[PDB]
């Protein structure tokens, strides 16, 4: 996509394209964040992660 920090819907709205039909897994209830989450949300939201990383959760 363009180039900015993905936070919340911006992350989903983005992974949705990266994964296309493969889909990705978003915190189903860990909305608080724990071992994971900060790996996908903060990594991208906190820092501009390249599609390569967003493409890492497509599954």
């Amino acid at each position: 996509f363009v180039n900015q920090h993905l936070c919340g819907s911006h992350l989903v709205e983005a992974l949705y394209l990266v994964c296309g039909e493969r889909g990705f897994f978003y915190t189903p209830r860990t909305e608080e964040g724990s071992r994971r989450s900060r790996g996908i949300v903060e990594q991208c939201c906190r820092s501009i992660c390249s599609l390569y990383q967003l493409e890492n959760y497509c599954g």
